[PDB]
């Protein structure tokens, strides 16, 4: 079975409770406020930090390497026009850094420094699911907060080096599948990516705790 494949079958069950978490549906149903926005923005700015440090570290080790696309992929340099807009010129020392989104840059480090292999687990996760349901998302915020088709604000969600996100991801995938693969790396980076999204999960519950307690 091809690691794609065994992926998207890992995952889907989980995928399905994640998109029905309560921030999520909140999101979807066009309930998102300013505050709320800025709360998961601020966190995933830290998270895909930690993802992509790990990346530069791991760039040259054929575990990952293939799924190496910088360009393409990677985010922070959009979560930091994000936040420069949501926060302001000072945001370095505004923006918050919750316990959830901790535990998650945490894992990140111990994957990138010290189980490589498992790190193609985080950035399916996280790349993935931005150039598939982080589209529709993206439209959803735009109507709700008023915000401008030009993109400040929403840097995140924009890929301008990527044409056409679904070949993409077909791309990745078959990628994926040339990465050396054993049955012992196999089961694990499929479990990774369980954790990976139960994570998410538990991050998203946390910010919707913060947005009412
Ligand atoms: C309202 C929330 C969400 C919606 C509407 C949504 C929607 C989708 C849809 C329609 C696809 C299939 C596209 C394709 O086959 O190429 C997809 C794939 C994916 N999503 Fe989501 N999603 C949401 C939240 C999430 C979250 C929170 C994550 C991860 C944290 C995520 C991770 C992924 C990944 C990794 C894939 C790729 C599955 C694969 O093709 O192997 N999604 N999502």
């Amino acid at each position: 079975q091809d690691l794609s494949e065994a992926l998207k079958e890992a995952t889907k069950e989980v995928h399905i409770r994640a998109e029905n978490s309560e921030f999520m549906r909140n999101f979807q149903k066009g309930q998102v406020s300013r505050e709320g926005f800025k709360l998961v923005m601020a966190s995933l700015y830290h998270i895909y930090t930690a993802l992509e440090e790990e990346i530069e570290r791991n760039k040259q080790n054929p575990v990952y390497a293939p799924l190496y696309f910088p360009e393409e992929l990677h985010r922070r340099a959009a979560l930091e026009q994000d936040m420069a807009f949501w926060y302001g010129p000072h945001w370095q020392e505004a923006i918050p850094y919750t316990p959830a989104t901790q535990h998650y840059v945490k894992r990140l480090h111990e994957v990138g420094g010290t189980h490589p292999e498992l790190l193609v687990a985080h950035a399916y996760t996280r790349y993935l699911g931005d150039l598939s349901g982080g589209q529709v998302l993206k439209k959803i915020a735009q109507k709700a907060m008023a915000l401008p088709s030009s993109g400040e604000g929403l840097a995140f969600f924009t890929f301008p080096s990527i044409d056409n996100p679904t070949k993409f991801k077909q791309l990745y995938r078959a990628r994926m599948n040339t990465l050396e693969m054993t049955p012992e790396v196999k089961h694990r980076v499929t479990e990774e990516a369980k954790t990976a999204f139960l994570l998410n999960i538990e991050l998203f519950e946390e910010l919707q705790a913060l947005l009412t307690e």
